[PDB]
């Protein structure tokens, strides 16, 4: 059995520092997942309408509660809007699907997937005569607007933001009758990627950071061999090596050791059970230092052509 510290929110609600991805996870396998993370002691869950497997989160979390080998209240479900339903009547009914599928009454944290709008319809990511992205006329200002409703009605605990720069940040802080601050913003963190003005800007603000991709995504579709690999990088193995871990358990201790929340993806029992077994070992500082300079500004989520609309993200410094 075992637990993942606690991270504190804005809200004093505690946020579990290690989490389990759902991105890619298929059905049939994901549910099983779920299953086993939980017996592990996983109490952290990032799940997404996009993924289209939440129902069968639902059903592994439902099956959980059931059979009482965990309780609701002990459970951190975090699910995201995606862009192509900022408008208000829109925001309401998505979360009702993502509600409905994942069978929960409320959720924990509901997270804006990204911040440049999606032109809405029965498509998710529509596209031009080239595959250039199609933006939408409601943007994320408006769609926090309709979230804080899911707030005052009990539906959902926190909301947070996912892709955000600090400039976008800025704006929704700086927003007219804000009535309910975002507790975190989910953005790709890892060695080629660490994020160290954005990090220090969110938690300035009491904003928590959860690192997405923290193994480098290597199941992502549009990986190419060329594209740098986290997990078979010798100098992580040969920290891993001297720790007695696996490289993927020093990437993910990298993050805990920063006070950053992370949700490792895999539908592999024994790598699930291994991605969690990171808090019986630490990271010298010697070592965080070397980890840290292994900076390249390389995002392994970035494949949308998207630059063209208003809220592109990643034209931002940080
Ligand atoms: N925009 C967003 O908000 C956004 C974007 C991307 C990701 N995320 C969230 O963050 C999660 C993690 O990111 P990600 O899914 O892109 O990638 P990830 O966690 O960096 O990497 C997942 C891959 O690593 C493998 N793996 C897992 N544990 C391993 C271990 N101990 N040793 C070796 N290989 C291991 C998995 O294999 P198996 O499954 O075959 O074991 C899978 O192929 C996602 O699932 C999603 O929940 C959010
Ligand atoms: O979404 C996930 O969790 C993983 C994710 N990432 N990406 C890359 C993306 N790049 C974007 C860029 C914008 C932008 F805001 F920049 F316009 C908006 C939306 C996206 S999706 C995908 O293309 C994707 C496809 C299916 C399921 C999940 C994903
Ligand atoms: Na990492």
């Amino acid at each position: 059995s075992h637990m993942a510290t606690f991270v504190e929110l804005s809200t004093k609600a505690k946020m579990p520092i290690v989490g389990l991805g759902t991105w890619k996870s298929p059905l049939g396998k994901v549910k099983e997942a779920v299953k086993v993370a939980i017996d592990a002691g996983y109490r952290h869950i990032d799940c997404a309408y996009v993924y289209q497997n939440e129902h069968e989160v639902g059903e592994a979390i439902q099956e959980k509660i059931q059979e009482k080998a965990v309780k609701r209240e002990d459970l951190f479900i975090v699910s995201k809007l995606w862009p192509t339903f900022f408008e208000r009547p829109l925001v309401r009914k998505a979360f009702e699907k993502t509600l409905k599928d994942l069978k929960l009454s409320y959720l924990d944290v509901y997270l804006i997937h990204w911040p440049q709008g999606f032109k809405s319809g029965d498509d998710l990511f529509p596209k031009d005569d080239k595959g250039n992205a199609i933006g939408g006329k409601a943007t994320f200002l408006d769609a926090w607007e309709a979230m804080e409703e899911l707030v005052d009605e009990g539906l959902v605990k926190a909301l947070g933001v996912s892709n955000f720069s600090h400039f976008q940040i800025e704006k929704l802080l700086n927003k007219p009758g804000l009535k309910y601050k975002p507790v975190t913003n989910q953005v790709e963190c890892h060695p080629y990627l660490t994020q160290e003005k954005l990090i220090q800007y969110c938690h300035s603000k009491g904003i928590t950071v959860t690192a997405y991709s923290p193994l480098g995504s290597p199941d992502r579709p549009w990986a190419k061999p060329e594209d740098p690999s986290l997990l078979e990088d010798p100098k992580i193995k040969e920290i891993a090596a001297k720790h007695k871990k696996t490289a993927a358990q020093v990437l993910i201790r990298f993050h805990i050791q920063r006070n950053v929340i992370v949700i490792p993806k895999s539908v592999t029992p024994a790598r699930i059970v291994e991605n969690i077994q990171v808090f019986d070992f630490k990271l010298s500082d010697e070592e965080m230092a070397t980890i840290l300079s292994f900076n390249r500004n390389w995002r392994a989520c970035n494949v949308l052509q998207s630059s063209h609309l208003e809220d592109y993200p990643f034209d931002a410094e940080y």
